[PDB]
């Protein structure tokens, strides 16, 4: 998903 990328990632590090 995104927050398997970086900058998604920093954006909900819950996620």
């Amino acid at each position: 998903g995104c927050c398997s990328h970086p900058v998604c990632s920093a954006m909900s590090p819950i996620c």
